[PDB]
């Protein structure tokens, strides 16, 4: 047992004094034993001494998802559950003071109208280089603004750029201020558009296959329309509409990932629907930067694995991102 | 009356003997009055006498549309009539005798494979180039070849390209080879790919604005459902099936375009049409060149106005013209 031998360097280690060592230590353990309990358990205790409580709680929850009668872990979760509630409540708080800043300057001021004519190129570029588009800024807004092909590149990957702006402008047109439910229809507009450039014959239509996408197997496509009837059943529903609208807008943005409805184009679709809720709300448009990629793959994985609470901070943390741009910009 | 006075100019002229001046003045006798009954008649006559008797007969036919009880015309196209009807029927075994040399030829014959592959980009080409499309032959190879977009040209250019490859590679896979019926669906799936890399929203479904095309309005919207219901019945009737293959493919061309059942690429999918009747009935697919635009939308006019044999006898020299460069490719 390398996991045993490793965890006992690590609190070893710790008691003498050596947290980066020990820490280093811990990881080590639980890649060689990811549902080691005792490992989970003593990371969390060390987390707590570095002020880390929703690091903490993580691993005190991990621990009782594998082994739910654990002592040492349920002790301690019992007292950081209420705790870590509290806190991502606080956070939460923040972001509603600093979005009512936001939605409070003028429309008509120079600062904000340079700022979001920006982030639209800006949100192609991001959202599209996530999936592995080679593209830049500049190249994507010659595409926009010219309509003609650039130099030596994939047309396949301009037809990705063309097809996320028919898809915004869409969704700008006619979704964004309709008022009424939003529909499965509405979702196979926004994925025609996206993917129709790329692929039209696949473009609006259910996965016909299954798929393994990194360690997640989706809904098979026998269930795929009963799993999207059910999901936007709940975008309507009432509990759906008591969350926090950052809360709604992520968990929106997981479910419609974890079913993986179509071929292609879900991380696409997804993020666009998030950003509609978020609008919806009165929010800004976010946008999951190319370099957060691994950061992003990371929280879906955790989710996956039964814990979304770090995929919504995630989406929390790009909110509060995006306002604090849009407040400096103004000051 | 500018006709009357330009006719019996034309009459003198040919009085004289001046052939020339004559065809001219006919001409502009017929631009000034297109349904002047005496000058479609007299020009008959004059064509007979330079032994154009198929064009004679046209003009005769063309007078009786509108005057169905004009003496001259009448006593003339009673003979030329049945005449045509076997200068048509020996120009057909002309060409089936050329498709007989053709389909005879070693399938493995190094010279029939190298022509066969320069027509597919060939028909590419001049498919799109009809339809307005500037990009070159070299261009059009380096697209499908590379996959990337060819410098300072439009995406939309380039996007209708691999439309007409992914149309024409469906079509070669799922469609030529099949045994049964043609279905609205098989004509959608066309569609589908045609004009799906250009407008994914427009792609595989029917036109719903009323529109003009030249001079010709189209089945409105509302109508276009049912006239596709009774032209795909007719593709799969036995009137259809006991027609020269050429007629068959040649009117099923006509008749698609004359519904325009979508809001653009009705040419290009139905000269696919008529190139998947034709190699189903054993015949190479035929290219009409860019050069041939101007006539293509002459005899297009022509059967609007009531005569669809000119549009049939452009289409078999078309058939012909591909024979001759297949059995010289090959001698
Ligand atoms: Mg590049
Ligand atoms: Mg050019």
């Amino acid at each position: 047992l390398e996991a045993r031998a490793a965890l006992n360097q690590a609190l070893e280690m710790k008691r003498q004094g050596k947290r980066e060592k020990a820490q280093k230590l811990f990881m080590h353990a639980l890649k060689m034993d990811p549902d080691f309990v005792d490992a989970l358990t003593e990371f969390g205790i060390f987390s707590e001494e570095d002020k880390d409580i929703i690091q903490a709680d993580y691993l005190y929850t991990r621990a009782l998802t594998i082994s739910p009668y654990h002592e040492k872990a349920l002790v301690n979760r019992d007292r950081t559950l209420p705790l870590v509630e509290e806190i991502d409540q606080r956070y939460f708080s923040i972001i509603d003071s600093k979005v009512k800043k936001v939605m409070s300057i003028p429309k008509g001021n120079s600062a904000l109208r340079r700022v979001m004519e920006e982030t639209y190129y800006h949100h192609i570029y991001h959202t599209v280089a996530i999936e592995g588009n080679t593209l830049t800024l500049s190249e994507i807004r010659h595409i926009l603004e010219t309509r003609y092909a650039v130099p030596g590149s994939s047309l396949e990957e301009q037809n990705e750029v063309i097809g996320m702006h028919a898809a915004m402008k869409y969704i700008n047109t006619t979704l964004v201020s309709r008022i009424g439910s939003v529909t499965i229809s509405d979702v196979l507009e926004i994925h025609r558009r996206v993917l129709g450039y790329v692929d039209p014959v696949e473009a609006g239509r259910f996965r016909t296959t299954q798929v393994l996408v990194g360690h997640h197997i989706p809904p098979h496509p026998q269930d795929v329309e009963k799993q999207m009837q059910e999901f936007v059943q709940w975008l309507n529903s009432e509990e759906a509409m008591n969350l926090h609208p950052v809360e709604f807008a992520a968990l929106a943005h997981y479910k419609l990932v974890y079913i993986h409805p179509f071929i292609d184009g879900n991380g696409r679709t997804s993020r666009l629907l998030m950003n509609l809720i978020l609008m919806q709300a009165g929010y800004p448009p976010i946008t999951i930067r190319k370099e957060q990629r691994s950061d992003y793959y990371h929280v879906l994985e955790a989710a996956n694995e039964g814990d979304v609470r770090p995929f919504i901070r995630f989406i929390a943390k790009c909110t509060e991102t995006t306002l604090d741009t849009l407040l400096f910009a103004t000051t």
